[PDB]
Parts: structure tokens; C-alpha cells; sequence
């Protein structure tokens, strides 16, 4: 319906808002933008499902997310992507890592702050009844 439409439409300005919030934190630079593979050959070999927050903002303005959970998928995969990628004790790795994780945690906060349950449960049932 219009009604059903205009609940996604919201939803989408939601997401647009929280990944803005994200890609301009400079701890988070690393994640703006997907791996180039000239620079690291072995990353779309090693990580299957690559993910970044400029392909999120695609993924929005595709309809992509009818839910937050949806959205916080794709989120967490940035992050455990990060972890499995540079596992390693060094500092590089760690500090990605500690980054990536920042990453996660500032997102649901700010989701657990600003997202009404009420909201995010109807678009839920909305997306269930699909
Ligand atoms: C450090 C880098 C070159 C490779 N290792 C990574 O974890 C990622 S994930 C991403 N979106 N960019 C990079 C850049
Ligand atoms: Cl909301």
C-alpha cells in the first residue's frame, strides 16, 4: 500500500542517516570504500562476501534493507570481515580490528538509541507478509 511504502521510505532516511554518521568518523575511512584489488589481490579470494559502507548506501537507494536487522547484517559483515582478514597480533591488524569493532558497537548504539521497536517491528510484519 501507500501507507506500507511510505513506512520503507522512512526507513531509508533512517539508514541513509546512521551510515553518513559512520563514513565520516575517520576511525572508520578504511570502510568507506571496497577493497581495491590491485592494492590487495588476495582479498576477494580470501573474503567472499565483501562489504563496505559505500555499497550500503547502494544497497538503500536499491531497497535493498525493508528492516533494520537487514541493515545491521550487513554492518556486522564489515566488521567480521575485518576480523577475519587481519587476524594477526601486529599492530596493523590489531588496530583494524579494534576499528572494525567500533564500527559494530557505534552502529547498534546509535540504533538502540534512535530506532523505535515499534518501528522497526512493522516493517518486520510489513516484510513478513511479502
Ligand atoms: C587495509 C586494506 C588495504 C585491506 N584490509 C582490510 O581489511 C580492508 S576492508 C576495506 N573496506 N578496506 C580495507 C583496506
Ligand atoms: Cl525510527
Amino acid at each position: 500500500s501507500m501507507q506500507e511504502e511510505d513506512t520503507f521510505r522512512e526507513l531509508r532516511i533512517f539508514l541513509r542517516n546512521v551510515t553518513h554518521r559512520l563514513a565520516i568518523d575517520k576511525r572508520f575511512r578504511v570502510f568507506t570504500k571496497p577493497v581495491d584489488p590491485d592494492e590487495v589481490p588476495d582479498y576477494v579470494t580470501v573474503i567472499k562476501q565483501p562489504m563496505d559502507l559505500s555499497s550500503v548506501i547502494s544497497k538503500i537507494d536499491l531497497h535493498k534493507y525493508l528492516t533494520v536487522k537487514d541493515y545491521l547484517r550487513d554492518i556486522d559483515l564489515i566488521c567480521s570481515n575485518a576480523l577475519e582478514y587481519n587476524p594477526d597480533r601486529d599492530p596493523g591488524d590489531r588496530l583494524i580490528r579494534h576499528r572494525a569493532c567500533a564500527l559494530r558497537d557505534t552502529a547498534y548504539a546509535i540504533i538502540k538509541e534512535e530506532l523505535d521497536e515499534d518501528f522497526e517491528q512493522l516493517c518486520e510484519e510489513i516484510q513478513e507478509s511479502r
